[PDB]
């Protein structure tokens, strides 16, 4: 229903919650290599254009989770097999990435100006919630 | 703004992630005993949480002390279950409600899901199965949920 896409992550236990999450959801998870660990309906790719390749999204669908030069994400009205663009807890997404998404496709969370990044899996979980919401919980309850 | 109750929360970092969406979102901790971890603030630093971020949580001894202590309004305060319950997304929120949460195995006790009215009862829309969304998952996405019929006052 939605894609959650992983640009190289760091700490296994997200990855694991986010593998978690989307079996509980129906979401699909791709991941960007490298990996900050080893990893033994999901996909894994070896790096951007290689996914882009593969996977062919649709640029007007695809959106990317930055704090510079983004609106708010609950702003956004969302469609089924939308992208969800996600970087490493601790850099986000490197800037040459960003540079690759128009503005309208960036996206930020709400939260307390400040402040530490929230924990990657509860980012993705909010994330997919909201755009469910969106799509009336289909295939849900 | 809003207040997370966990009861008997077991795996620490949920707590930990929790601690964060409470710092991130202005929402109110409190932590029912017994805990399945330790609590300690060298403990919760190494773990990467500022001390702005853990200072201002409570710690109550069980659920009759925290009733005591903070004396919630019942008709503001909902349960996760998914017995006898409604669906979360159907209802309307505000400031100054009570979410509650059970530990990441059990889920809330039987006992405790008995004080709760049917329309104080709420379950998050999940696939049919299954398994238990993560603790600190589901305690986010409603936090987000109410904050966001909320206008996401304060925030940006």
């Amino acid at each position: 229903m939605f894609n959650v896409v992983l640009v190289e992550p760091e700490i296994p236990p997200n990855t694991g919650n986010v593998i978690r999450l989307c079996a509980n959801t129906g979401a699909r998870l791709h991941l960007i290599e490298p990996l900050g660990f080893p990893l033994d309906q999901m996909r894994v790719h070896r790096d951007w254009d290689a996914f882009v390749a593969a996977e062919a999204p649709d640029p007007a669908r695809m959106f990317a989770f930055t704090t510079r030069g983004s609106g708010r994400f609950h702003d956004r009205a969302f469609e089924p097999g939308d992208w969800f663009v996600f970087g490493a807890e601790t850099r986000g997404l490197a800037p040459a990435l960003v540079d690759r998404f128009a503005p309208e496709q960036r996206v930020r969370l709400p939260m307390r100006p400040g402040n530490r990044s929230l924990n990657l899996s509860n980012t993705v979980a909010v994330v997919v919630f909201e755009a469910w919401r969106q799509a009336g919980f289909e295939g849900g309850a």
